[PDB]
């Protein structure tokens, strides 16, 4: 069962540490951040679940638990067409998700008050060892 | 040689990723977090400078730039006495610092409003690759 009809797939569970399957292309991470106002160097989700919400090009809704400082920007699901990129069947395990991570309104206000530092000194105790 | 009066050691620059010298003991990191209300498994300074301000017991003032949510708790400097633990000469490069890392009032308030999450969904775009 290597080919599967896209419309018969209930749901996708995509991991930041697993790779997609591929025949014509190159395997890529199932889950990858590619931009947004928060960028990708810091916080990133590890697992995201997409549910099939209808056909037309299936409509995916991809959800995860995010720290309230972050929100999803644009997100694209893509899978590998089985016999060609114009195929209606897709290769099993080929689906992946790219996402943009934005700062929420609260994230922005928290950004404004973050990163501040102060010089802190302490009079240490000493013991000979 | 490898032997100097602690009295003469004016300044120390201690690194989180460097080890002390040792003869009688085991080499340990120049800089180790050991406790405090903030704990050690999170934010840690990498470099701490200490300045000798007098002897009586000898007194060290250890300073670094800290994120404002954090402050030093008790800090302890200790060097390996050369001929023994009773010796006023110490082994060159054997001085190290352990510190407790506490939350400031600001840090505690930021803790009270941190770690909250929301379920975020996104209606993804789709395309065949």
């Amino acid at each position: 069962p290597d080919r599967m009809l896209l419309r018969d797939v209930k749901a996708l569970t995509l991991h930041y540490d697993r790779y997609t399957t591929s025949r014509r292309l190159d395997p890529i991470p199932q889950l990858k951040c590619v931009g947004g106002t928060a960028g990708c160097d810091s916080y990133t989700p590890k697992v995201i679940q997409c549910q099939n919400k209808g056909w037309d090009d299936v409509q995916w809704e991809c959800c995860t638990d995010l720290d309230i400082a972050y929100k999803f920007g644009k997100t694209v699901v893509s899978c590998e067409g089985y016999e060609s990129s114009e195929d209606q069947y897709v290769l099993r395990g080929s689906c992946g998700l790219e996402y943009n991570l934005d700062y929420t309104e609260l994230g922005l206000q928290k950004l404004k008050e973050s990163g501040k530092q102060h010089g802190f000194c302490s009079f240490s105790d000493y013991y000979y060892k």
